[PDB]
């Protein structure tokens, strides 16, 4: 058993208990293509606008459409069968119900949803329109495709498993992480692996996996906003990834260049704000999505039916998508063990299991050994939960 569901009937964030096995449909379990050519992967829709491929990543980039070598980990086997598919789905689930079981969890998937990429592919400045890069293509049963847009893709690590990242398709000429539009995530993770850091309660422990995928998560959030920090501001490392871990690490970041940040977002978010009161005409009705990105970007709208960005919500907005959303208060709302900075081993796990591993208590069971003093994270005392490669 997997203990998807503690409490209650029913996932609470995931819609449906998928099986890789489940035949396809058009709706939530489809067969999908990646805006390049390549064949057809299964995908799952486990909530609105989150889809999850139990693949290999050998689509994102065109220069790693191989899984073979040139701390790094390579092993061309990983995620050819479907049962690791199916755990792969599986473990994928747990995680994001893990996630939403935490009150800051609940708040950074819901601020993920609502953060749709912006409609910023028209170049006549008066118009709405989809940018192609912000969707996939669904195979419908009677073999139709269809375009759908959605923030999210969960898809399988490439040739080095062990290299999760939060990426995404660019534009020509738009910094579309940059400039408050935001685009369509991939991120690429295993919920089989996981690293093991050292503590003296000289213990080895190993990281829980939903704290790393919130973390990916939290990149996300900061790039569907377009408020994501250049990558070449770095200390090496990028202050996007101080800011990410959060805790003390995220004050090395120069306070001023951070006011500095935020009033540069600000005026982005004003200029969405223009955009959307010069547009006259959609491509693909107009108040509509007007009304989707005045909840997006919580704009306010005066009598005339104007759009304008309150600094009070503008604030309150970027505050918690760059402050609050960190892996350390995520660390604090799970309660368990985790390296207390950004910056040694690599073990294969299996949380399927309801016995190995719960949405709420993760690797330490309650009620049992591995309650008390994080052994359930601990790779010596619950080593039957950790193989180390
Ligand atoms: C976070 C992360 C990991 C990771 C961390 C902890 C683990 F237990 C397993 C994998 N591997 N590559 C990245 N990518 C980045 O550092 C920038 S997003
Ligand atoms: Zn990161």
């Amino acid at each position: 058993s997997s203990g998807l569901v503690p409490r209650g009937s029913h996932m609470q964030f995931v819609n449906k208990q998928f099986n890789y096995k489940d035949p396809v449909n058009g709706v939530d379990i489809a067969y999908i293509k990646i805006p390049n050519q390549m064949q057809p992967v299964k995908a799952f829709k486990i909530h609105n606008k989150i889809w999850v491929i139990p693949e290999r990543d050998t689509f994102t980039n065109p220069e790693e459409g191989d899984l073979n070598p040139p701390v790094s980990y390579y092993d061309s086997t990983y995620l050819s069968t479907d049962n690791e598919k199916d755990n792969y789905l599986k473990g994928v689930t747990k995680l994001f119900e893990r996630i939403y079981s935490t009150d800051l969890g609940r708040m950074l998937l819901t601020s993920i949803v609502r953060g749709i990429p912006f409609w910023g592919g028209s170049t006549i400045d008066t118009e709405l329109k989809v940018i192609d890069t912000n969707c996939i293509n669904v195979i419908q049963p009677d073999g139709s495709y269809r375009s759908e847009e959605l923030n999210l893709v969960i898809i399988g690590p490439s040739a080095d498993i062990i290299q999760f990242e939060c990426k995404s398709f660019g534009h020509e000429v738009l910094n579309l992480t940059r400039n408050g539009y935001g685009s369509t995530q991939y991120i690429r993770f295993s919920p089989d692996f996981t690293f093991g850091f050292e503590e003296s309660l000289a213990g080895k422990f190993a990281t829980d996996p939903a704290v790393t995928l919130a973390h990916e998560l939290i990149h996300a959030g900061h790039r569907l906003y377009g408020i994501a920090i250049n990558p070449n501001r770095v200390f090496e490392v990028s202050f996007e990834e101080l800011r990410t871990f959060g805790g003390h690490d995220a004050k090395f970041i120069d306070s001023l260049q951070e006011n500095e940040f935020r009033l540069y977002y600000y005026n982005k978010f004003k200029d969405i704000a223009s955009t959307l009161n010069k547009a006259k005409s959609i491509v693909g009705s107009l108040q509509y999505m007007k009304n989707v990105f005045k909840e997006k970007y919580l704009l306010s709208e005066d009598t005339s039916g104007k759009f304008s960005v309150d600094k009070l919500k503008f604030d309150k907005l970027y505050k918690m998508l760059t402050e609050i959303y960190t892996e350390d208060n995520f660390v604090k709302f799970f309660k368990v063990l985790n390296r207390k900075t950004y910056l040694k081993a690599v073990f294969k796990i299996n949380i399927v299991p309801k016995v190995n591993y719960t949405i709420y208590d993760g690797f330490n069971l309650r009620n049992t050994n591995l309650a008390a003093n994080f052994n359930g994270q601990n790779t010596e005392i619950n080593n039957m939960n950790f193989t180390k490669l």
